[PDB]
């Protein structure tokens, strides 16, 4: 029902890890330059929002942020898949596939924290994934079109 300060970066944290592989993937695999572009954007802000998040973590909750079980398919973590990723004939549309819900759940986390929490850092934050994440799937969006 509702996210908590502690839940959310939890959950989070190793969420942003799998895109962050996927954006790293593409560095080297995409075909279109936008799409690159893309990837080196989610790789340094979802980089930067992992270490705010470990920061704050520690500081309100006086731990470092647990690593229950990994992150993958088949559990309805909402997680991604590498090697589908690796093995498709057009990376480009594999990516943006997988990354569009992928965005998608983390807008719909953070709106929802946004109700939940009376942290000024984490409603900042939550502002920033909001607005940034909404652009970069209403860019691929319109990139999918276009290519396929
Ligand atoms: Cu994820
Ligand atoms: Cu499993």
């Amino acid at each position: 029902m509702q996210w908590t300060d502690q839940s959310f970066i939890e959950m989070m944290t190793p969420h942003h890890q799998d895109a962050i592989d996927m954006a790293e993937m593409a560095l080297q695999k995409a075909e279109h330059p936008e799409l690159k572009k893309l990837a080196r954007n989610i790789i340094r802000d979802q980089e930067r929002e992992i270490k705010e998040m470990k920061t704050w973590y520690q500081q309100w909750f006086k731990r470092p942020v647990p690593a229950m079980m990994g992150m993958h398919q088949g559990h309805g973590m909402m997680a991604m898949d590498l090697d589908a990723l690796a093995t498709a004939q057009n990376f480009d549309r594999e990516f943006i596939r997988q990354m569009i819900p992928h965005h998608q759940m983390a807008v719909m986390m953070a709106s929802n924290l946004k109700t939940n929490t009376e942290r000024p850092e984490m409603d900042k934050l939550m502002d920033d994934i909001i607005r940034s994440q909404s652009a970069e799937i209403k860019q691929m969006k319109q990139w999918y079109q276009n290519w396929y």
